[PDB]
């Protein structure tokens, strides 16, 4: 069982995000929040497999999150409506495993995450797409 | 069964809105939606009973297909990231049934759903504590 700590601000999409990956038999969300201190709190503490991680919360970042959580061993992956260059190469510094856009089909996310602990790197395709 | 049709660009979101709203037992999301065209030509052919309406989509916005849809006797509720007073007052306008916010809980969602088909006006307290004023 692969456990998930969801950082998203937007309770909406971050209750329908926990009830998309609950519907996964080998996954469980263990945890969610509406802010990077929220998913540094968490993953420091609780050490989720995976973090799912918004970039634009208040307070702090994703972003600003995935490098406080660096040396964690949590694999995180991006989930954003953000497709911006700066934003990729500040998350992939800090070691992110994946980078996903909210533009994907909804079934990336399950097949993120298991190819994120079986050790890939996973980013949408959509990226460089958009940059070209 | 209520039969829903929901209209989301953002296909993450979409597809995440449909697995949250498939876990009622009284609810059933018959169709999805990217675009304002999709939820138009759904509605007006399959006439679900309620339609989730985003606003900004690319070619048709949430709010020019609730106008088309005006007439047609199907519930809308738009569930959009903007508390702009603009946005609501088109929406209403239009004869939209609910306005809620992305940032309103998960469970706002089915509950407004069901309140629409009672014949209620739901409007996001948020929105409310945020507009009214
Ligand atoms: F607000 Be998250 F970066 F989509
Ligand atoms: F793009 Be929708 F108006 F949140
Ligand atoms: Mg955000
Ligand atoms: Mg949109």
């Amino acid at each position: 069982m692969i456990s998930i700590f969801i950082a998203e601000d937007q309770q909406m999409l971050l209750g329908a995000l926990g009830s998309l990956l609950n519907l996964e038999d080998d996954m469980e969300v263990v945890g969610k929040g509406t802010t990077g201190q929220d998913a540094v709190d968490f993953v420091k503490k609780r050490q989720p497999d995976v973090c799912i991680m918004d970039i634009e919360m208040p307070g702090k970042t994703g972003l600003e999150a995935a490098e406080e959580l660096k040396d964690t061993g949590c694999k995180i992956i991006i989930l954003t409506t953000f497709a911006r260059p700066g934003y990729f190469q500040r998350a992939i510094k800090a070691g992110v495993k994946g980078y996903l856009l909210k533009d994907s089909p909804s079934e990336e996310l399950a097949n993120a995450i298991r190819s994120v602990m079986n050790g890939k790197r996973i980013y949408a395709p959509e990226l460089m797409e958009d940059l070209y």
